[PDB]
């Protein structure tokens, strides 16, 4: 089986397809999937017409000589009597079966040619050979043999169409074979059971004994859904769909997929139990071992940029792959606060009161189990979230990018190691290299949250991507600056400063500005424009400014777009109410500042504004909270549940109701007992 | 054929001569597929063509009398 890979398959030469009878007839049984029937031929004309060696398998003569046969028994009775078999069915609908496909193909130029084959040709070998000749006579001139049982006469390991084509491809030693079926692949169990597990990948009935028998030979076999539409096209695309088969790339290939979510779930439940200075203990151990074996991965890390960099992909990425003793000191120092500060996140009471006697309860802090990081490789973070994960005892999914995938696997094991050391577990698990992002993404159940880190393309193609699973992270920073009719200008300038020439690709960096119309004409605009031309930005501008200007900057695309470096649309009206409307209007709520001397006007403002954050004579670079004294963060979130923004430790815990009763019951409380409501809400400890 | 059938009379034609529309069709076929510079200068492949073509061509012509046929092979 030289092919092995859905992406090989865009080389193969010689194919038989296969169609079963239900890609035939429809349910009614009142005439032929013609729809279906057609999009195969045309599928297969064109994939011809390529070059390909190909030659269908037909089935379902029986059905449409039912069809015909009914037909006629119907036409030839006496009108008195209308007022109250294999092998004849098998001739009548090879014969019209064949007209049609006939008709169709050329339709495409090409030409066809029956061949009718029985069961004992294939004992007499001279017979198996005058057909191997044949056949390979028929391909080399270009043509399509669609081949078929002689049922007609003589009704039938050979036993169906099945076995007859896995036996020809052997024979034939073509690359693919194709069983589009009924059904859509395989799971371990019938879907009316436990473990509708699709199979797309098999590794090691009737049909799989066949699949079986023909894969021990060479050829290389598929199994699709008839009525899946653009199926060979597609399976051609490469794309998985259906049960590819190829030989195994077990565990010391890869775990497959959910054995590390399990394993997971498990040490995070064991870790559970591990709070007092026990992870604190752990992380102390894995700055340690981060500041002690340096070396060897500062080396990892040069290599492996080293060694992405005669591709030269993306200097941004490139640059991120920076990686020295600075920062790992910086990263050591961070995980030492993070050791600090992670004493008492989890487990924590939040609510103490009690019902009735005896009857109290409380609320208390818990991880939330599985964590799925997603990051272009920026491994600086990888030690990061797996401090956060530790500290928060939470098990955590890791899958970075192919870039510095070495350097990344050593970081893994140094973590590995640090925490098997105490915690009983490497309550952790790394995979990557070709992990189907979008394959995990569907997969339900054991994933709790998606934290894409890497960058807007992240979180762009996961927020398309991801469906019906929690997710983190913005989609985009159109951050918004205004400044009143009562602010300094020099104020503004330092601002605007910050804001844009401080690092211009910055997500939480602004992208727009507004300013009260009124103080326009304080020189102001002018003012600003120079030192954009100082720091050399793109000026754009809007409709407003267009009609207020006379030669003025060149216009605006579109306003909710995202330059991430010099360039700036800037707009200008005259109401601070105005300004409201417009920042919902376009803004992704994300960030806000205001600028002015009266709280009047600002306070209104403050409380009006729905950004994730709002400021007042500050930066939109402060958003970061290692800035706000948060400690060491992961994202940021714009998404209107459960966190805003800088999202530090506390973004990654829920809570458990708990309660202990003597031996209340709830009919116990109605009337008919003698127990009451007290809800007094004792001081939480 | 059509008109003595229906009439009412019991008639299923046995034909012959695959083979040279079979040939026919190779032929042309194989001159189709060959490198223009070297156009400067089998019983069961025809069998099958012919065959498959032939019997086309009866089913048109037939079901231009409303009847139905059913190739046969033995």
């Amino acid at each position: 089986p030289t092919f092995t890979e859905r992406s090989q398959l865009k080389y193969a030469r010689r194919l038989v397809v296969k169609l079963g009878s239900a890609v035939i007839t429809r349910e009614d049984n009142h005439g032929l999937a013609l729809g279906r029937l057609a999009s195969i031929v045309e599928q297969v004309a064109e994939c011809h017409l390529e070059g390909r060696e190909v030659m269908m398998v037909t089935s379902g003569a029986v059905a449409f000589g039912k069809q015909k046969l009914a037909q006629e028994l119907l036409m030839s009775l006496s009108m008195r009597e209308t007022l109250n078999e294999p092998r004849a069915a098998a001739a009548v609908g090879q014969s019209g079966l064949m007209s049609l496909y006939d008709a169709m193909f050329a339709q495409y130029g090409v030409k066809i040619a029956q061949v009718l084959v029985t069961k004992p040709d294939f004992y007499n070998e001279e017979t198996r050979n005058n057909l191997f000749c044949t056949l390979s006579e028929l391909i080399s001139l270009n043509i399509v043999p669609i081949i078929n049982t002689n049922d007609a006469v003589s009704p039938p390991p050979i036993k169906d169409n099945d076995s007859l084509s896995a036996m020809l491809a052997a024979e034939v030693q073509a690359d693919l074979l194709i069983l589009m079926s009924d059904v859509d692949g395989i799971y371990n169990k019938p879907p009316w059971e436990d473990g509708a597990k699709l199979m797309h990948t098999y590794t090691s009935d009737s049909k799989v004994k066949a699949a079986t028998w023909a894969l021990d030979r060479g050829v290389s076999v598929v199994i699709c859904n008839g009525m899946q539409e653009k199926a060979i096209k597609t399976i051609i695309g490469g794309r998985k769909v259906g049960t590819f088969f190829t030989e195994a790339t077990e565990s010391a290939n890869a775990v497959p997929v959910e054995v590390m979510a399990e394993n997971a779930r498990t040490g995070s439940r064991q870790m559970q139990a591990l709070t007092p200075a026990q992870r604190a203990s752990a992380v102390n151990t894995l700055a340690d071992l981060l500041v002690s074996r340096e070396k060897f991965i500062l080396d990892a890390n040069a290599k492996d940029l080293a060694e992405a960099q005669k591709s030269g992909l993306a200097k941004p990425l490139l640059s991120r792959l920076s990686l020295n003793p600075a920062k790992l000191k910086n990263l050591s120092v961070g995980l030492k606060q993070i050791a600090e500060d992670s004493h008492k996140n989890v487990g924590r009471v939040l609510r103490r009161t009690r019902l009735a006697d005896q009857l109290e309860l409380k609320q208390v802090t818990v991880p939330i189990g599985v964590l799925l990081v997603i990051f272009e490789s920026r491994p600086d973070s990888l030690p990061q979230v797996a401090a956060l994960a530790m500290a928060s005892a939470n098990g955590l999914l890791l899958k970075g990018g192919k870039e510095a995938a070495h350097s990344n696997k050593a970081l893994m094991e140094l973590v590995k190691e640090a925490l098997a050391t105490v915690g009983a577990e490497h309550a952790v698990s790394l995979v990557s290299t070709r992990e189907e992002i979008s394959d995990l993404l569907s997969m339900e159940n054991h994933i709790d949250l998606i934290i894409p880190r890497g960058s807007s393309d992240l979180v762009r193609s996961i927020q398309q991507q991801s469906l019906h699973i929690p997710v983190l992270g913005h989609a985009e920073g159109v951050c918004h600056v205004y400044i009143d009719r009562d602010a300094d200008l020099e104020k503004a300038l330092r601002i605007a400063r910050d804001a844009k020439c401080d690092y211009p690709a910055a997500c939480n960096a602004m992208e727009t500005l507004l300013i009260h119309e009124d103080l326009m004409s304080g020189a102001i605009f002018g003012d600003v424009c120079n030192m954009l031309k100082r720091e050399g930005v793109k000026i754009y501008a809007g409709p407003r400014l267009n009609q207020q200007l006379t030669f003025g900057p060149p216009a605006a695309k579109s306003l909710k777009h995202e330059y991430g470096a010099l360039e700036c649309c800037i707009e200008v009206v005259p109401s601070l109410d105005e300004a409201i409307n417009h920042i919902h209007t376009y803004g992704s709520s994300h960030t806000d500042v205001i600028v002015t001397e009266n709280d009047a006007a600002a306070r209104q403002f403050l409380g009006s504004v729905d950004s994730a954050c709002v400021f007042h004579n500050a930066s939109s670079r402060f958003a970061d909270g290692f800035r706000f004294g948060l400690g060491a963060e992961v994202g940021i979130s714009t998404a209107r549940i459960h966190a805003r923004g800088p999202v530090g430790v506390e973004g990654l815990l829920t809570t458990k109701w708990i309660l202990e009763g003597q031996d209340h019951a709830a009919a116990d409380f109605a009337e008919g007992g003698g127990r009451t409501w007290l809800h007094e809400t004792l001081p939480l400890d």
